[PDB]
């Protein structure tokens, strides 16, 4: 039974993604929050009740990826060293996730972050669409998967971590782009950089499983993807409308999920569907 | 469906235990081992073939933990906090399991570390011990668990980084502790104080699930248990004896092991079985 030998390549790009993620290595420790309740108060009433329902749904994508996603796949890969890196990324998830209670912790009161996260167990969108995602994940408990099983929860946890939540980081970066909660932005920032390469990573070990697979089997998966694409993005647009009609930006957001959507095919290998908002740029800055 | 949330705590340990991995966090870019050249150079070929042999086995351990034993158990449990604080630990294990290769790259040529590493995967012995264990581990790969099969999943893993890691502990610890490859045995040190806490916490939460098990499920386990704790017990005696005849150690490491078998029984709640060497105490100094 094998160890893993970091002085022999199993591939080309874990020893860089590797490195990378330790290097980018943070925990919410870092950064205080506090300074952000001068402009908390700033906003309204509508404004804060979507900042909160996004952050909650961001860290339910959270709490699935680290806690299922990664380890199910994982587990069933051949490949030692991509292992690795997978279980890191699947630690810095939790890390996020628990970045988000921090944020909570400074701007709302504790039956305030508990109405939060009944919110999120309860609303039927974010069921459904977690409720997806992992479906291809559940499809991984058992002994022996086939590698259309395992490339399919490849795409679906890249479609989760390079699509799916940027429903959710639009508006933290939208408010940080215009000098509102800036030190939650910086934050999110940190997420998204490590969000970036894990997307990235995951579309590589699924375009490598993607060329083992009979032709047969390719064509299947081809399909079953931008069906999944799109029956996310139909769910989406529902959330969005949902979430941001209340503060006008319902159409902005859903430029910025079509913008990701993209990214996601293309960390997949596969080219754009769909057709950066200024602000939410200055945002990333 | 849930989401994580630290504001309201799901038990009294979780919060601390993920503090304390963060806090403990480490990786091997952080010890230069070049200078271990000159006492390394001083070993015999026998004191060097044992040495490569126990950390290729140490490997092997940690690279089945994070790759199967933490997430196989974690993505099982319904606590979100603890679930959080495994994943952590499983990618250290993965920390640990690359920290090996880097003394190797110090210590031996390209073509020594491949023989290692190939006397690991055809062993017998190491199979038998990584065979049992994982499959405890492989019994969790469908969607519904009993709790006799999670409590057993845990038992194995505290068997694991409590107890079997140590038959290979041994080695860099007492020649560190005259002085010997004294920055390998700092990551060695580094890697039990990760250990330590890991089969602290997994104890904890294997004997939360056995107060929810009933009696004559109780008492079926605690018969697994002392039974896998003797057939691992009878496997490592043989495997102390393969390591260690050459070198005269054989005795020193068995009551190493005992010690250790009386930790990890600790660890679960459960009484001693069994009834340190003080250059060992020095090494851990």
């Amino acid at each position: 039974m094998r160890a893993v030998n970091w002085n022999k390549k199993e591939d080309d790009f874990s020893l860089m993604f590797w490195k990378q993620n330790i290097a980018q290595f943070w925990t919410e420790e870092e950064i205080a929050v506090s300074s952000d309740k001068n402009t908390w108060v700033q906003l309204s009433k509508e404004e804060q009740i979507a900042y909160k329902r996004v952050l909650g749904g961001l860290t339910l994508g959270d709490t699935k990826q680290g806690g299922e996603g990664m380890p199910l796949v994982l587990v069933h890969l051949e490949n030692l060293q991509a292992k690795s890196v997978l279980a890191f990324m699947g630690a810095m998830e939790e890390v996020h996730a628990k970045s988000y209670s921090h944020i909570f912790t400074t701007l709302a009161t504790e039956e305030e972050i508990d109405e939060i996260f009944d919110w999120v167990d309860t609303h039927p969108l974010l069921e459904k669409k977690a409720g997806i995602i992992t479906s291809y994940y559940r499809r991984l408990l058992k002994p022996e998967v086939t590698k259309k099983e395992l490339y399919m929860a490849m795409v679906a946890s890249v479609f989760l971590e390079s699509y799916l939540f940027y429903s959710g980081f639009f508006y933290p970066l939208y408010l940080a782009g215009q000098g509102k909660l800036t030190a939650s932005g910086e934050i999110i920032n940190l997420i998204i950089r490590d969000e970036s390469i894990h997307g990235v990573f995951v579309g590589i070990l699924a375009q490598q499983i993607f060329a083992e697979l009979s032709a047969e089997d390719q064509q299947e998966v081809q399909k079953e993807t931008q069906e999944l694409l799109m029956e996310l993005y139909e769910i989406e647009m529902a959330y969005t409308e949902e979430i941001y009609t209340s503060i006008g930006l319902v159409e902005d957001v859903n430029r910025f999920v079509r913008y990701n959507a993209n990214k996601g095919l293309m960390n997949l290998g596969l080219e754009p569907k769909f057709e950066i908002n200024p602000i939410v740029l200055n945002g990333l800055r």
